């Protein structure tokens, strides 16, 4: 690209499959939203933290092909592979899936970064630290949050547990 | 002092050691409230009622410097001692220790006062009576009431009854 | 903790040290704010710049708390020291002592980052760098230039210029 | 009287000689503040902070007699004495001059206070701490406050601290 | 230039030549606001006059290149010399150099003005009344004031009134 400066052809791949890594998650949570609206499941509020992190995981993607254009990358797309389950249990059990998924992701995130840093790459490494980098710390530790709650309430009662949860939490 | 009457050395010092107190008591509740945001413990309500506390007493400490200077007595300064635990056990457990904590404050305030009342010293009592003895009298009173609510919903599913108060009474 | 990820033991100790620096930090300022307000000082402009920097380190102290549970590591308090004095001389004396203290918690700052560097943490890079650095240089700028305009006041009419400093500056 | 209860003549009589007192200070005030507004004295500010506390004293002259007639009591007046002086040197010679008539006011209200006590009379007590005792070492503190900065003022360039003072302060 | 009439070489390259001393004269400006700003010197309202003639003289540099085009003539820049001094001094000594620059300037706006007579060029005339010649007037009037204002503060106590002049003028 004329536009095109400090920018390797490593970190170009590496966003591109940040990009799908992004994507995965946000399907895995429309997958996750819509099991928790199921008739026999039917928790609104669990629903509803899902469906909110699906909008959020395609922002993050978007954000990244913008951003891979301003720094005249190219975006290439690969194929989105399904969610890992088809049903995901109860609440602790999707929470539980959740944070494994978000830990991945900032995996993917610091990776990223060493790269950049490795790339001596500056822009790239500000760009994760503004925008990625602390909301992914402040949802980890939401989610643990969330799942220490999950897990006092499961006592000998997990029902009622659930439903207060979702309730008075979500 | 130019300005000072009345205010004798005994005053004085015990002014400067309930300071101390009371910034003590702002640190261990600074300590309480860091405690229920852990992820482990993840109560926030709880977090918030300890971090209002760390702050009502700091004001405590602050009007009585001011008092301190307007008498025209000298603020000293000493260490602050850590709060007794590092972790501080259920809401229970840290209801009891802020129970506990609050009783010997009201304790250092009468035994002031009763010093005061020994050294006719009119402008002191007044200045407690006003100020800190009907709060400390109100706060306890709350802390008592809290911790009955506490104690009725342990019963046999404490995580239960602790989320439970969490959520409907902090 | 379930959280944690990328974020060392070296790291955890050293924000827990530096939450007890920027604490003992707001009790110096406060000693510093009352000095002002004795009858025989009687600078008001003075205890209400010391006094305003009080509660800035202590809402630092409490970012660095906030920042140590999202990253799941464990708040560890130690008795927090007196300040070095119990007088603080003149304005300019106040000051002198204001600029080195500030210094000493920049150059922990520096120390800290340095340690994130060198474990490859960029979310505690950034959150120095966004929440610290720049606020602790543009202090300790604001300070020099309160030194200069002291010093240039001070003269054969030191009592004169250290009322006008507090009148026209403060 | 129909209603009096508990109210010693001791205290009547006593209530009487504060207004005495308090008349007295008011009439003491107005004659510093119309030295002050003098053209060969000129300093605006020093008037009004004379002229404000002449109203102030005459408040609690008219306080104390509500009170005594709300007590069954019998205001008794006597001749009022001229001021002590009836010029007033310096802003410096002035301010010492008010605290030390703010100091007998205050050691009056003590006396009554400690009265009262052995009396037996807490609705007297409580007058005192609640509108007088409090208000007077208010005072007095801002006295001397202002005492320290005209002091500080006078160095070997009297004129022009007394300028500056009134200016910038009252 | 099919609109170019009336409007000589002479003065063409005249305006281009004022063009350059007014750049010059921001550049200057810029000096000397910035080395105010020097936590060393540390004079806010002599930065903020100073930053101020900056930006007015890059305004009147804009506005004849305007000209320039609106008459048909070709702006021409040269490079732009540095300013005469990295360290300004006293803001007494800076405000002689900056009336020693805007004489210079106005002194070049009277050549070009004559030169438009000569040349019986009367936009050129007007021009520079309408938009330059007043408003240097009025500068240097502002100043002179100045300059005798900093002047008659120096006395023997030359830090304070560089303090009081920026305090209370600037
Ligand atoms: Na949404
Ligand atoms: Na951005
Ligand atoms: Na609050
Ligand atoms: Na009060
Ligand atoms: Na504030
Ligand atoms: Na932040
Ligand atoms: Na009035
Ligand atoms: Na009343
Ligand atoms: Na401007
Ligand atoms: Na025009």
């Amino acid at each position: 690209s004329q536009i095109r400066q400090n920018y390797s052809t490593e970190v170009e791949a590496a966003v591109n499959r940040l990009v799908n890594l992004y994507l995965r998650a946000s399907y895995t949570y429309l997958s996750l939203g819509f099991y928790f609206d199921r008739d026999d499941v039917a928790l609104e509020g669990v629903c509803h933290f899902f469906r909110e992190l699906a909008e959020e995981k395609r922002e993050g993607a978007e954000r990244l092909l913008k951003m891979q254009n301003q720094r005249g990358g190219r975006a290439l797309f690969q194929d989105l592979q399904k969610p890992s389950q088809d049903e995901w249990g109860t609440t602790l059990d999707a929470m539980k899936a959740a944070i494994v998924l978000e830990k991945s992701l900032n995996q993917a995130l610091l990776d990223l970064h060493a790269l950049g840093s490795a790339q001596a790459d500056p822009h790239l490494c500000d760009f994760l630290e503004s925008h990625f980098l602390d909301e992914e710390v402040k949802l980890i530790k939401k989610m643990g949050d969330h799942l220490t709650n999950i897990q006092r309430l499961v006592g000998s009662q997990a029902g009622l547990g659930e439903y207060l949860f979702e309730r008075l939490t979500l």
